[PDB]
């Protein structure tokens, strides 16, 4: 009911953390814990790079990376949604009892879907222009929001026909460089995937955290887009969204709480 | 009133020669951080010749006069328009004759042997309300709405203020905020919520100044306690409610998410 935060793990390396662009098990552990610590209520564990130019591991290697993390945060009662593509990888997290899928993809392969249907996790199923396609950086010509919805009417037909209830589905428009090339193709998202809400009557998951769109907005580098992104947030959050995804939960949560605060006042 | 949103700078001389980097600012790093609050986007110096803090010392008029001198020197050269903030008639003349865009006085100019200056002025005012009024031990106002006892304050002051010929459009409305408005921080919230009351009933802009106001710690949660993300999400409040000021430690943070809801704000209409 109320603003859910996933706070973002990426598991970068096998072995070697630094603190910086190279994130090892041990390491994600630390970092999961101080992300709770910081507000959020649910881990968006990734089980490898967020970035496409990283040579993309296999399943047996996510799965051995996640492993040794999923059993700490499960002793921490820590609540993980494990953000991967990879069926197998889906699988075993299921069979760890992960309180979310989040897949990137969408969960397009209907040979899957019995072993989705049988579990109790939430599927977060985003939305990308690319649809397993690399090279398609666009969205068919006409309104952004025209494509969402036609995809997620297809998907959801397909996931709920499939005895995937209804009720376990997040949706995730896609964000940046999942939706197009242009700021604006992601500024229509985040003023408008409350239409979705209301289409699909399910609840929206938005990440916007860094976003390189958001550097287009201010005109700064990477790291000074905290405050362009800490009002992206805010702004969803106020438009209705249901599950905010971020690296740093804390500015949002001190935001929130004083949004939260003003609204009680006028009351 | 229909422009888009006026951001005041904040700086104070904190020393008369005594600069560390931190609370205290000599002149010459007052002139710095004024330079550097516009380079992140402040439209105005909101120039204060003293501490803000009430258990620092207060220092003459004179004292006053002769830290803000060499910034107001340094500022006109530099083409960049400042608020004077003080509250001490003689100050206030003082920059009255360097032709300061506004004057800012959190006394709100109750004394009206004063107001002849201010008339043959064309500084603009910002007039600040405060339950104080004078009284500073006064913490509170009397009993009532704060919002209708803020408003029957500038309904006074503001006829004070025209009727002495000080012309109407010159007027800006700070409402006040944190110790200003009470001890309560559901007061501060009253204020930041309600605001464009007061817009309405006098059609006047309106400043807002919460930024890192310590009611805003009562907000934020258990951790080292960092004020920044709260103050930024109650100036974009304040800026979606109608603000038409805000001043500010950080001009940055603010101008940034301001961009960020101009061109939502574009995309929905468009
Ligand atoms: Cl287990
Ligand atoms: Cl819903
Ligand atoms: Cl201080
Ligand atoms: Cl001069």
């Amino acid at each position: 009911k109320s603003l859910i935060i996933f706070g973002i793990v990426n598991i970068t390396s096998d072995s070697f953390s630094d603190g910086g662009r190279y994130l090892a098990p041990d390491a994600a552990i630390a970092q999961a814990r101080k992300l709770m610590a910081e507000g959020a209520d649910v881990i968006d564990l990734g089980p490898a790079s967020s970035n496409p130019d990283a040579a993309p591991v296999s399943s047996d290697t996510e799965i051995a990376r996640i492993a040794p993390v999923l059993d700490a945060l499960k002793a921490d009662g820590i609540p993980v949604s494990l953000d991967s593509y990879q069926p197998a990888t889906q699988a075993y997290a299921l069979s760890r009892g992960v309180a979310y899928l989040n897949d990137i993809r969408g969960f397009p392969d209907a040979a899957f879907y019995p072993q989705l249907a049988k579990s109790s996790a939430k599927l977060v199923v985003m939305h990308s222009v690319q649809d397993g396609q690399a090279d398609r950086r666009e969205a068919p010509a006409g309104d952004i929001m025209d494509h969402i919805a036609a995809f997620f009417d297809a998907r959801i037909a397909a996931l709920t026909g499939a005895g995937i209830k209804r009720n376990r589905l997040v949706l995730d428009p896609g964000m940046g460089f999942f939706l197009g090339a242009a700021p604006e193709t992601s500024l229509s998202v985040l003023a408008r995937f409350d239409e979705l809400r209301l289409r699909f009557d399910l609840p929206v998951l938005l990440s916007v955290s860094r976003k390189s769109f958001l550097r287009a907005l201010t005109g700064r580098g990477p790291g000074d887009v905290g405050a362009a992104t800490l009002a992206a947030e805010l702004a969803a959050a106020a438009g209705g969204a249901d599950f905010i995804r971020t690296h740093e939960p804390r500015p949002l949560r001190d935001g929130l709480a004083v949004l939260a605060a003003l609204k009680e006042t006028a009351r």
